């Protein structure tokens, strides 16, 4: 995994601007943790028929993850502050990675994969792409599976998706480009 960050690269800025705008469903330039956690729990976990325990675990992981980029309940965050939060989160996560401490993105991944049970099939990923809305095109979800190193069944493991996520969200690793097909630049 490419470990050096690239926070001034316009492509890294654009990646997160795309995601911010995707979360800013009402187009008012600000998002809150409340909205993110409702998306996680009331929308995604409900549609995935997660158990109450799984929903709660996933919520704790989403809360931790987005608190790591500066989000908080009731705190209206616009994109520049959000991105500064992501620089902090990425930095912290890479330190955890280096010291063999589980990352917040790994723990969120554990919670997502457990709802789908540490492997996800392509059909499960296609459903996630639609339900979370991050990648509603099934072709882009096929791209994810082509892109990643899959297990012997052609399923995706959380170790691999975690490595890919480090490169995609944190370091702009060329080896992670295309993780979400054309769904996320
Ligand atoms: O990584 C992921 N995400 C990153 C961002 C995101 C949001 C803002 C940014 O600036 C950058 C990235 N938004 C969402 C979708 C989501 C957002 C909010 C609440 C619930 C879900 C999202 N879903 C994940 C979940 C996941 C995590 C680990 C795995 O191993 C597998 C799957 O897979 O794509
Ligand atoms: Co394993
Ligand atoms: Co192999
Ligand atoms: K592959």
């Amino acid at each position: 995994v490419k470990l050096k960050t690239d926070f001034d690269n316009p492509r890294w800025i654009k990646r997160h601007k795309h995601m911010f705008d995707f979360l800013d469903i009402n187009g008012n330039g600000k998002i809150t943790l409340d909205e993110i956690v409702s998306k996680a729990s009331d929308d995604i976990c409900a549609k995935l028929e997660a158990t109450p325990e799984q929903t709660k675990r996933h919520q704790v992981c989403v809360e931790a993850f987005f608190r790591g980029c500066g989000m908080e309940y009731g705190k209206e965050i616009a994109f520049p502050q959000f991105l500064d939060g992501w620089k902090q989160l990425a930095t912290s996560e890479l330190k955890k990675w280096a010291r063999n401490e589980p990352t917040l993105i790994r723990e969120w991944g554990d919670a997502v994969f457990d709802i789908f049970d540490g492997t996800i099939t392509l059909d499960e990923w296609k459903a996630y792409g639609k339900i979370s809305g991050i990648s509603p095109s099934q072709e882009d979800c096929e791209a994810t599976f082509r892109h990643c190193d899959l297990d012997n069944a052609g399923d995706l493991d959380v170790d691999e998706m975690t490595r890919q996520h480090l490169g995609f969200w944190y370091t702009l690793d060329p080896e992670a480009d295309g993780l979400y097909g054309n769904g996320v630049p």
